[PDB]
């Protein structure tokens, strides 16, 4: 029992992580088979951070001018391409720590652990979610890039985060690893702004799941809600709207629990009236948007 | 910038986790250098578990008792011994994996990473606090135990926690890796509790500055206490006394800040006695206390291992 933020074990991340060096710019990169993944500004100069034109800039830049090193070893360089806003560089030695892997897009609510990484060395490991407006509350400081957010399923590492860039709000924008954005962002210092955040409302439900299988129901009510009623409620308190998909996703947890999702809904809608009134769930006097239905089977099986 | 419950890399330990099962009960090893450690209650019937005889269920079990599985691989137990509440299995191999590590009990309010295996296989890795009641607030299901908390300091891996239980509140108690329990627990299946909890107030002082350094500033005052006065509204709420230690430990990230440890000492008595009027710190709505002054260093500085 118990339930806690808990991140995918990093040793399987931790073997991929390379130091990668383009002129004065280092940051890190995911060394996967023969391939080296990485912010493709690397190869930004301090001035053309604005408006860089990467394909200009990687037209002039040889193999030859990527230091890309894995602990002592320099790994030799022998092919660079973009793809989107990654880089790949080809390197003559496969990583022989490379695990299963695969490369997936999540969809915002979507929880992930990051290996936070400076210099091809991690410092950390957290677990995240994608918020509803595509940026994440990571924890990143200069040189964090190229840092990856993944899933761990069975032995199977799904890569789906590459960090790449801090809005004003000191909140996270990155791409998949095909180098495409999360959200309407761009690999530029130009003006960039999170859109208003919203919380996840089916990981809240789960959460409050979680809760009653935990063994505390003092926030259940008598009563339900149509779809309908909980979505206008839940709006006003910049919920994210729950559809149909998140009702399904909910089912398992629902029969453990004996609770129908509409009257766990119900549930919520109470507690956005009144609060906790010094009283926490799962140890949090905030409802937790940052466990998905699948985390909390994860966590709560027995 | 941004601030996140951070786990150390979890890497060094995954390659020491086995799988141990003695007869029906299966749990997790951590193999370093020609030994397995795991909870000496692996030998355990369910007879045994209520009033167990540990010496003696121990000398009349052969070493192939114990099976110990790396992966696909069987290991060769040589040996097998008892220390306090831990097994040792001398096996036959020396883990290739085995890291620069050494065996470190820690103190009420230290704060580590716990690698949660089933099945000798890593599942989670989730940063804990030792509570002051010698607890830990874990999350752990069947076949947990022998799961094991660490901190890492450059590339030595500290052993701190072997996971043995699951309290009645839904905490979880455990060993040292030399198999001296935390707290006032023992090793039987019968009705123990977990004394009453305290907030480790040097934690939450040094959660407020990672909140000061994120840009989280609105529970400062220009008001400066005591550590006097404040350890007497402290000791009220179920908080945990303020040492000169604890303040000189605060020291760095008072003069990073700009904000002196008996402001923060008077910011965080405002809060106990005011609580939040409806504000998050760090998207936290309650004081948190699993954040030391040097986790909270070294996250804000971007140490690496
Ligand atoms: C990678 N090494 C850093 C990660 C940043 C540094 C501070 N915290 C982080 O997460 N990435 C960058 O420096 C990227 C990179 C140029 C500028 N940049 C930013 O993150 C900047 N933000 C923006 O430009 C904004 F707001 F539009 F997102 C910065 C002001 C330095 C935080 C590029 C090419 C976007
Ligand atoms: C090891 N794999 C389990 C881990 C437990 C199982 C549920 N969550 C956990 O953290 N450890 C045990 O089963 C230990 C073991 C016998 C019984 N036990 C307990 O954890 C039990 N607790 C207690 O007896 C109590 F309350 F005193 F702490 C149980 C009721 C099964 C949770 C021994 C030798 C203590």
């Amino acid at each position: 029992s118990g339930f806690r933020k808990m991140a995918f074990p990093s040793g399987k991340v931790e073997g991929c992580m390379v130091q990668v060096t383009c002129g004065t710019t280092t940051l890190n990169g995911l060394w996967l088979d023969d391939v080296v993944y990485c912010p493709r500004h690397v190869i930004c100069t301090s001035e053309d951070m604005l408006n860089p034109n990467y394909e200009d800039l990687l037209i002039r830049k040889s193999n030859h001018n990527f230091l890309v090193q894995a602990g002592n070893v320099q790994l030799r360089v022998i092919g660079h391409s973009m793809q989107n806003c990654v880089l790949k560089l080809k390197v003559d030695t496969a990583n022989p720590k490379t695990p299963k892997y695969k490369f997936v897009r999540i969809q915002p609510g979507q929880t992930f652990s990051v290996l936070a990484c400076y210099n091809g060395s991690p410092s950390g490991v957290y677990q995240c979610a994608m918020r509803p407006n595509f940026t994440i509350k990571g924890s990143f400081l200069n040189g964090s890039c190229g840092s990856v957010g993944f899933n761990i399923d069975y032995d199977c590492v799904s890569f789906c985060y590459m960090h790449h860039m801090e809005l004003p709000t000191g909140v996270h924008a990155g791409t998949d690893l095909e180098g495409n954005f999360y959200g309407p962002f761009v690999d530029r210092q130009t003006a960039q702004a999170a859109g208003t955040d919203t919380t996840i409302t089916v990981n809240v439900l789960a959460w409050l799941y979680a809760a009653v299988i935990n063994g505390d129901r003092w926030f259940l009510n008598r009563f339900t809600t149509t779809l309908n009623d909980f979505n206008l409620v839940a709006m006003k308190y910049n919920y994210e709207p729950l559809t149909q998909d998140h009702v399904d996703i909910l089912g398992p947890l629902s029969a453990q629990t004996g609770i129908a999702v509409l009257d766990m809904c119900a549930s919520l809608k109470e507690l956005l009236q009144n609060g906790m009134n010094g009283r926490t769930i799962l140890g949090s006097a905030l409802l937790e948007d940052e466990f998905t239905p699948f985390d909390v089977v994860r966590q709560c099986s027995g």
